[PDB]
């Protein structure tokens, strides 16, 4: 009834977290590495579809900025600005969160929701052995640079839902899954500790991820766009250039993009095909502090 | 360019944060405790204040959260969706938030922002020994229940702001302190540790926050209006019918309402008055699960 200058957000009982739930106990020995995220709905391209959908790749997107740093992801927080009481869409939401955390044993040990505008903030916190974390700020040159998996289905799938590309029925439904669960590389990034120099998540793409890698690194790049991973709907379509833009600046691809020694290659090959991934060496990290970029007939762009 | 979904936050230049600052080392042998919380902009009540104290109080408010626990405060993440591009705003929000941290020793982990209607999400972590943490559930039958500090003057203040209710600008100058910097009693909530049965901070009222007590302890509560702390301007007015509902109801005093055996009165009394603040019993938690309530003329109501 009051009008105060903010709301606050309360606990949800959808959301069901009981208050001891607040008090965790970290591993004697480790660190932990945390990271918080806020989420703001597009009025551009609004959210109306599956909200099961949206909860699980809120927490999904969180879980890759763990697997980025090397960390064993345990504990979450959540809260919720919701634009209308709607419990079909907060309870649709938690399942498809909830599920996502049972798949990564990550309990959630805070839930809160509030009126307003779409936003979902979720905290995320793992374990990591003191010095083992892997940053974006530590890059070396000639370092090869590694991504994880293919790149630029969840730009494709979501080109073909804007109408901007287009895609067959066969083949949107192969580049959406990519789009509506991209999978976080846990277990990757745990099996990167003492291999790789640095990692970042590629969200925003390669040429912006990897920027920030060289640029916090203050380093460069050489890559190849013939060897980046791909999808088999990317790699038919990779002749075009709208497809080669997407490949090399799509958002949403949540792979790793790493680097790594020379002398580490093939024990970072090894686990790539013992985890069922489809990674390789694109490039190399150098000491002129450029990113220049050979297209499919090896010529150069910065 | 590319329209998806959401926007997500990303770090920002203003808040300064380090990407090795997501790593932590808890102290040995201590838990953890974590709340997060999100505060969206009251388009009814627009907060077109001193960005400052909206820095500054929104760290507080959290901070409080810590104090109910009774927690030692040392690390917090934050992200905003900034409704336009204000470099003015964010500027001096930082500066707040920031004051707010240096004053209780708390580092920033995280920092990021993103674009949309203001909503701002605090995550905070402190150190609290195993078993030695405050909780809302815990109240006992025959509990002394205290108030940590007058209640009211922060309701009162924004209800002269509202023109709801006439306040001179000598009045109004004390009360508003409370509204704009709430004082969270962080080393009350680490001294009472111990000794007090339950807590939680009051940020929607006594009733409110003293009924989540008793819901979640499931017990009782018999208190006395009279009891309760009051400023000298609140207890000047505190025959009006109007102000005895903020004193009872008000939202933002963010004092501790915390039980406690009657054995240990004296030193609660005495803890109280080595830290300057101005505590009383002001009623006790009982087996019967009302909360029945003794106005001036000790008349009940429940
Ligand atoms: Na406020
Ligand atoms: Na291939
Ligand atoms: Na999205
Ligand atoms: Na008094």
């Amino acid at each position: 009834l009051i009008q105060r200058y903010f709301r606050r957000a309360h606990p949800s009982a959808v959301l069901g977290v009981g208050d001891d739930a607040a008090l965790i106990q970290p591993s004697p020995g480790m660190e932990l590495a945390v990271s918080a995220d806020m989420l703001v709905a597009n009025t551009h391209f609004y959210p109306n579809i599956d909200p099961w959908l949206i909860g699980w790749k809120s927490l999904a997107v969180n879980i890759s900025d763990m697997a980025a740093m090397g960390a064993q992801p345990r504990w979450a927080t959540l809260t919720i600005a919701l634009p209308e009481a709607d419990e079909d869409w907060i309870s649709k939401f938690a399942a498809g969160f909830f599920a996502c955390a049972a798949q990564f044993d990550i309990a959630l040990i805070g839930g809160d929701t509030t009126r307003g505008p779409l936003t979902i903030s979720v905290q995320i916190m793992g374990e990591t052995p003191p010095g083992a974390s892997l940053l974006r700020s530590t890059a070396r040159a000639d370092d090869d640079i590694w991504v994880s998996g293919p790149l630029g289905d969840a730009a494709l799938a979501l080109a073909a839902i804007q109408g901007r590309y287009p895609l067959s029925d066969t083949e949107l439904a192969a580049c959406g899954k990519a789009l509506h669960q991209p999978q976080p590389r846990v277990v990757l990034g745990q099996a990167l500790r003492g291999l790789a120099h640095s990692a970042l998540d590629i969200s925003d793409g390669l040429l912006a991820d990897l920027g920030h890698i060289l640029e916090h690194s203050q380093v460069g790049a050489e890559v190849w766009l013939k060897a980046i991973p791909k999808s088999e709907v990317v790699s038919a379509h990779s002749q075009e250039v709208a497809i080669q833009k997407m490949i090399l600046s799509g958002g949403d691809d949540y792979e790793l993009c790493f680097t790594a020694s020379t002398q580490h290659r093939q024990q970072i090959a090894d686990i790539g095909r013992q985890l069922s991934l489809d990674m390789a060496v694109i490039g190399r990290i150098t000491d002129t502090q450029q990113l220049v970029i050979h297209g499919l007939d090896d010529a150069p762009l910065t």
